[PDB]
C-alpha cells in the first residue's frame, strides 16, 4: 500500500523504530495512563473490552497497514477502555505518544490526510457492520467477515478462492450461535475446505448477505475490491 | 463548546455562511456525486440509508455541533450510500465542498484537530453502541439512547428528570437504539414504566431512576464519561 509506505518513511526519517509483537500480546491496555498512536504496519490484531464480570470482549479486527488511535487527539485522552491484542503469529508496528505525533502530523498535511482518512474508514465500516446486522442479523454480521477475508487473502484458482491465511489464525477470527453459521456455510458449499485449504465457492452468496460492506469496500477499497469482481 | 465556537469563526471568515434546514431535508444525500463536509451547529440530524426496496434504516444520529463529512479527506468520493435528515423542526449547518476543506484544515492545525477529534467520537461511539447491546441487547440499546438523552436534554423537574425534546417520536427512539419495528421497543418500554424508570407525562419523556439506565447501559455512559465528561459531571 503505497500511502502505508509513505507513512512508514515519515516515521523512520523522523528517529521512530519499530517494534515486534507475538500472538496474545498487548500493544496498548486499558490500564496505561499514557494514550498512544498505533501503526500497524504487518499482523493481525483485535480491540478488545472487559465487562464487570472479567468477561472479554472481542469489538474490532485490524490488519496492517492500518492506525489505531486508544486517545483523543486533542486532549490525548482514552477514547475508551480497550486493549489491542495480536492475534496473528507475530505483528510489527510503530508506537507514538499523541502529544509526539501531533508535531509529527503538522509538519505534512499528505500523512495528515493518510490518518485523517483511516479513521473515515473505520467510522463508515462500524456502520456497514451496523447496517447489515440490523438487516440479516449474525448470519449477515458473518457473511461480512467472510466477505472481507475473500477480499483481503482471497487469490483466485481453480478450487475457488484460496483464503491465504494459516488456518491457526483463521479459524479464530471466524459463542455458540457463531460455531452453527460458519458450519452451515461450510455445509452449503460456500466455503470449503480441501487440501488443507479453504476456498470460498459462492462469493454471490457472501455479497448478497452483506451487501453493505461488500459497498464499504468498494468505496474505500476499490482496486482490492476489483481483483473479485 | 470552545473549539467548536473558533471552528464557526474560522469558517465565516473565510467566506462560508450558515444555512435554514426545516425538518425533513436532506443536507446531503446518496445520489449526489459532489461530496461535502457537513458542520451542524445546532440541531439534530440522522444518518440514513435507502434501500432500492424503499425501506430505511435509521445508522446514526447528530446533535449540533459536530461535523460529518459524506467523502474521504483524501480521495473525495463517497464514504457511503447515506443522507443526513433533519428531524428537528429547524436546523443551521456550514455545508462546504470537501475540496474547498482540505484548503482550510491546511492553513489551521487547530481547527484540523477539531475536525478529527469528531471522527474519533464517531467510532468510539459505534462500537460502545456495540459493545453494550452485544452484552444487554435491545434493553441495553435503548437504555443507551435514554441516558445520552437524559444527560444531553436533562433539566431536573419534580416529576424526575425531563427529557426537554418536543414531538420527542418513540419511533425516532427505536430507530436510534438500533431498533427497526415498534414490537420490541413498545414491549422494552413497558417493562421500564413498570418498573418506573420512566414516565410518559406531559406528552414527553422523565427519568425517575437514572442508575437504572448506567446500570445496563455502562459502555456508553464509560463513553460519555470520557467523551463528554462536563455534561456527563452534571448527573453523575
Ligand atoms: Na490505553
Ligand atoms: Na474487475
Ligand atoms: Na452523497
Amino acid at each position: 500500500n503505497a500511502q502505508a509506505e509513505e507513512f512508514k518513511k515519515y516515521l523512520e526519517t523522523n528517529g521512530i523504530k519499530p517494534k515486534q509483537f507475538h500472538k496474545k500480546e498487548l500493544i496498548f491496555n486499558q490500564w496505561d495512563p499514557q494514550e498512544y498512536c498505533i501503526f500497524l504496519y504487518d499482523g493481525i490484531t483485535k480491540l478488545t473490552s472487559i465487562s464487570e464480570n472479567g468477561t472479554i470482549m472481542n469489538l474490532q479486527y485490524y490488519k496492517g497497514a492500518f492506525v489505531i488511535m486508544s486517545g483523543f487527539i486533542d486532549t490525548e485522552t482514552s477514547v475508551g477502555y480497550y486493549n489491542l491484542e495480536v492475534i496473528s503469529e507475530q505483528a510489527t508496528a510503530y508506537v507514538i505518544k499523541i502529544n509526539e505525533l501531533k508535531e509529527l502530523l503538522s509538519k505534512n498535511l499528505t500523512h495528515f490526510f493518510y490518518v485523517f482518512q483511516t479513521l473515515q474508514k473505520q467510522v463508515s465500516y462500524s456502520l456497514a457492520k451496523f447496517n447489515d446486522f440490523s438487516i440479516n442479523g449474525k448470519h449477515g454480521s458473518i457473511c461480512g467477515q467472510l466477505l472481507i477475508l475473500t477480499y483481503v487473502y482471497g487469490k483466485e484458482t481453480p478450487d475457488g478462492i484460496k483464503i491465504t491465511l494459516d488456518n491457526l489464525t483463521m479459524q479464530e477470527l471466524g459463542s455458540s450461535a457463531v460455531s452453527r453459521i460458519i458450519s452451515k456455510l461450510k455445509q452449503e458449499k460456500v466455503i470449503v475446505y480441501k487440501n488443507s485449504c479453504f476456498y470460498v465457492q459462492n462469493l454471490d452468496y457472501l455479497k448478497r448477505y452483506a451487501p453493505k460492506l461488500d459497498e464499504w469496500f468498494y468505496l474505500a477499497c476499490p482496486a482490492t475490491w476489483g481483483k473479485l469482481n
